[PDB]
């Protein structure tokens, strides 16, 4: 027997396909700052991409964890150009702080049913989501003491091209 | 700036997309497995999956050595039942059948515009795709000869668990 | 005390609870031991001891809260059962039960805004989330096995092999 | 099928059960001295509890290699309070007389049976509870010296709180 | 800044909180040093080092949700104990009053929907349920020491050993 | 028995007292820093504040190796905001040539009253002085040479940020 709710499981089955799309907006991030010869960007946007997908791994096994299906759904196009630096990280930082709040959903749709099981399980997004929007407040704050000069986005490229 | 044709750069970006479509099957293929409750070619599908998006990047980094740029498409609803597990890894040949015939559909392109570098680039996946075929047809003549009898099925489900 | 004496019955009636389920896990290994599959009889004794820890987690805490644990009689439990199937129904079931003991020590505890507490259980939630699945997963292989006796022995030596 | 008569097989059974409700009394005199603040005196009975598994499972074993079955039974409930530690020490000397009595009660059972695989099988407790008595007596003497002094009763928590 | 003025404001006052609670361990070695206590010393000494950690916890929260820390006045703290049962139910008595404080800002997180908040702390939730059991189990000690010098002796040496 | 007079140790409880507002203070231009986004110059400080401890620690020891008592004081609230990055130092600067001039002033009072004890106790400190005055003056040479260029500020962020 499955022991979520059906509709906990879509909200978690349609968290998973966010996750999903998380990661392919990255990979197209990634296609953006390799058009504009950022190697250092690329690298910690692919970075990114491989770990929103763990994120979706886990609400997969937590899924099936509770007796739910996942089904994949379709994933739609993201953007593939910006209007530099700032523009994409600053859509990041929007995307994340998306994410957040269908993460806060869950938990707040979880809480109201009594499934504790869930509400416990999402604490570790929560946390996580904060270092995730935190991350990228730091780029951009450090993107902003650049003001455009080459000179420190070559240091603030090296910075990010050495995220393990 | 780009020394790759426009006919070869759309080829090339397309199979990208393609091999991110072939890595959502075969995730697809895992919530299925799941579902039915078969560990082993869980694992194997997951795998697969991983393998499909280190096809995708060699394609996404042959497009930008040659000056190209990525442009990242839909991915459309895989499918998400099928009749059983033999069904599951014949629906798996047919479509690296069918990735195989576009593969060489890029070749011909290729070697007609005598873009001899993209020629060669898709040699690997030549040799690739031969493999890919031959581990699935594999699977299928155990399958056929496990004839639906659960005790031999099992034995295929750790047998393809053991994967790397 | 700084534990209501409401949630500290809670707390050892839990434990009580927990005693009672490490004793079930051991007639389970009795009853696999008379059937003759000493994988299962494994898996059930290890099963039985992680019970044990379960039980002296709520006796720490129940402690540390300056609470005293009493403990209570424990309860024959059945010493038989209608083949591995069954019993391994009967340990899903069993399992739901504490599953749902717990989480209304948990609402008792929020209730009476007792965090530590609430904070305390959250351990045993999720590990009440995969001792569910590890039996679910083991009767989904047995719907699969249909009594199949290559199957079952195959499954014994899986579950032989927990540590 | 069964190799032990019946009421060997009830003699041994029941010796089982009591040495279960033995862990059991032990770990209520831990709840006892951890009421009391003595953590030395809490280990020995966390470690004594152990023990007694350990007897109540070479019963088993015993009984399954001659062909029997177990039945466990109800648990008595233990005291849970004692009028001080000497108290609570001579309960568990008390109680261990009483096992080494039951113990030789089945012995001379087997042995009236010609049931010489028990009565072998029973040496290594008949040995063992000489051990479990001096034990208690030791500590029992141990307290009569310290004469509710403080300052040894601790020396003696910390002694009692080393054993492995 | 992504949490609200109140729960900035409450974090805050914990961080400066958490900074009196260093500073008065470390008085309360100050205390022990003329009573001529090494052992005493030494466990307030670490107890001091452990608050700071505490409040450099707050301070890491606050700026990873964008906030800013403002460090307050800290009041002088109390110089003399009439005992050493006396300093450490002091101890006790402050840190109960911290666990109060950190549950106010949990309940005013919750009902502001800021899980984030509330899941921060529940570190502190369970680190608070152990700083109340040491300090009981210290008085608890010192009640069966009841003034006895050797037995005082062999208390000092035990948290002289704390690491 | 107490062997300094009364006003040395007063001296050197206000200078334990004052060794704490340092550490303070330097842990408030962390807060400082960190709201300005520089994690090496926070690294510099928070370490800075702990070798104010270590200073207040050799004090408090001194006072009670020589029979004293340390009675500790309100701290007195720090500023949490400057006017920018060389501002902050500027005030460090500053703050550390008045500990010297405060230790100097009971180097003195020990001298008159012939304690040649804290006289040597304290050559500790005159010696300390000198690094903890000059560590900060070279960072502020740095700073007028970068003369505000990011590229050599976040240079010696990182720099400052490598302290042990
Ligand atoms: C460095 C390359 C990163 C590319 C990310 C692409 C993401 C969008 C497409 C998703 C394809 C399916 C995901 C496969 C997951 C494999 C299973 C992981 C199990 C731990
Ligand atoms: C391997 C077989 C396990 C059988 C368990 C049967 C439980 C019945 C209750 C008996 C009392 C158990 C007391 C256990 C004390 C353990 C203390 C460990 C340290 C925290
Ligand atoms: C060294 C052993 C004694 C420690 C006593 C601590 C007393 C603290 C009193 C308040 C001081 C506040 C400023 C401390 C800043 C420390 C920052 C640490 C980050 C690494
Ligand atoms: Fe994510
Ligand atoms: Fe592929
Ligand atoms: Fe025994
Ligand atoms: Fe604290
Ligand atoms: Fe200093």
């Amino acid at each position: 027997m499955m022991v979520i709710s059906e509709k906990v499981r879509k909200a978690l089955n349609d968290q998973l396909n966010r996750e999903i799309y998380s990661s392919y907006l990255y990979l197209s991030m990634a296609t953006y700052f390799d058009a504009e010869g950022f190697k250092g960007f690329v690298h910690w946007m692919k970075k990114q991409a491989q770990e929103e997908l763990t994120h979706a791994m886990k609400f997969y096994e937590y899924i099936y964890d509770r007796g739910g299906r996942v089904e994949l759904e379709a994933i739609e196009k993201p953007p593939s150009n910006w209007n530099g630096i700032k523009d994409a990280f600053e859509a990041a930082l929007k995307h994340e702080e998306f994410v957040t709040q269908s993460i806060y959903n869950i938990l707040e749709l979880a809480s109201e049913e009594k499934d504790h099981a869930t509400v416990s399980f999402l604490k570790w997004f929560v946390d996580e989501q904060v270092e995730e929007e935190d991350q990228v407040r730091e780029i951009l704050d450090l993107l902003e003491k650049a003001n455009g000069q080459m000179s420190v986005i070559f240091q603030l490229d090296r910075y990010l091209g050495q995220r393990e």
